Formats: structure tokens, C-alpha cells, sequence
């Protein structure tokens, strides 16, 4: 789990959006595998705008923030999963680390703020979901 807290907005993976995310839903993209949902607080966050592709990110089975190297946004093809069919995922980055089911929603983060959060895993592969071309954050 976790979530994205910049504005007045929280940014979840949509196949962990709760029942409230979908009530108070700006913004969701199925193949993207994201959520925006409005707040009454206003968020801390940084969204990193930025063309990095190394940074740290959390890994709740790990209890351990690991620093990556991660792939360009991209359409890369998803498997099983008891959340989705076999299906593209776009604005998706790979990198070499662990990720297990409960690792969704860990925050992938570089020097310009959060670059986005955990979305897949398997096959020694981490996929973050991209949320750096979501300007309207800001
Ligand atoms: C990174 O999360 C996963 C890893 C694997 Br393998 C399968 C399914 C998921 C999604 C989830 O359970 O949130
Ligand atoms: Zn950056």
C-alpha cells in the first residue's frame, strides 16, 4: 500500500483505490494503473519533473529503501495478477529489485521529489507507474 499526498490530492495505484478514492475521483487511467482522488488537507509531496531515471525507492517487504535504475516511461506488457488481465501497461519503468504483491503504492523518489510509486513486480522486476507528466499536481 501507500499513497501520493501533493495539493489537494491523493495519488494511489487504482487497483488499491478504496471506496472513498472512487467517491472523490479527478482523475483514473486503467492501463496506467493510477488514481487521483481530492483531499480536504492539502499534500507535501513534490512531484519530481525531471528526466532521471535513478533514484531510491521503498520496499515494504523489505522493510528497506533500495536505490534503482529504472526504465523510460513505456507500453510494457503485464501478466496474471488476481488485480488485472494480461494488458499493457503505458507511462510503466522497470528496474532490477524486489516487489511482491503489498509492495504497490511504494514511492519511487530522485532529487527532484517523487518520480512515482510501485505498480508491478515479479520476475526480479519492479514496475513503477510514472505520475512526473501529471503537470495539473501542480
Ligand atoms: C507489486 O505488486 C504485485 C506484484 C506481483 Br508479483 C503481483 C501482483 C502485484 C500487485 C499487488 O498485489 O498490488
Ligand atoms: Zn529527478
Amino acid at each position: 500500500s501507500g499513497a501520493i499526498y501533493v495539493g489537494n490530492y491523493r495519488v494511489v495505484n487504482r487497483h488499491l483505490a478504496t471506496h472513498n478514492d472512487w467517491a472523490n475521483l479527478v482523475w483514473e487511467d486503467s492501463s496506467r494503473d493510477l488514481l487521483v482522488s481530492s483531499t480536504t488537507a492539502q499534500g507535501c509531496d513534490t512531484i519530481a519533473r525531471c528526466d532521471c531515471q535513478t533514484g531510491v525507492y521503498y520496499c515494504s517487504s523489505r522493510r528497506k529503501h533500495y536505490p534503482v535504475s529504472f526504465s523510460k516511461p513505456s507500453l510494457i506488457f503485464v501478466e496474471a495478477s488476481e488485480y488485472y488481465p494480461a494488458r499493457y501497461q503505458s507511462h510503466l519503468m522497470l528496474a532490477v529489485g524486489h516487489s511482491e504483491p503489498g509492495d504497490c503504492g511504494g514511492i519511487l523518489r530522485c532529487q527532484h521529489g517523487v518520480v512515482g510509486i510501485v505498480s508491478t513486480g515479479g520476475n526480479g522486476l519492479v514496475g513503477f507507474a510514472d505520475v512526473r507528466d501529471l503537470l495539473w499536481l501542480d
